[PDB]
């Protein structure tokens, strides 16, 4: 159950840059309060190692593409 | 919209307790590295103030509800 625009956002959160991510945000027209919150989130997740983030990517893939999501 | 099994992970990761959340990851039988990264995510997320979290939750919610997705 890959909604692509959503997968775009999630891939930027984990692997992108803060800018890349703020940019995914805007076609959804998030609120002032929603957009601060998303960036606060980006801040803490980027404090993890890049292999870490990556594996989280791998875990995510594993769920949206699992039998149970088809 | 969103695969319900996966909306159930998003919810324990922003709003549950760590054990709710690890349980929810084990039901997919993630390998250990995958799982440990999963756990590292909840660890760092748990430094956010509950309305930040609530705000990430609404944002997720608007995205999947968009005409862009669903």
């Amino acid at each position: 159950g890959i909604c692509p625009r959503f997968a775009h956002v999630i891939e930027n959160l984990l692997l992108g840059t803060p800018s890349s991510y703020e940019t995914s945000l805007k076609e959804f027209e998030p609120d002032d309060t929603m957009k601060d919150a998303g960036m606060q989130m980006k801040k803490v997740l980027d404090s993890l190692p890049q292999t870490t983030r990556e594996n989280i990517m791998k875990l995510t893939e594993k769920i949206v593409k699992s039998p149970l999501c088809m």
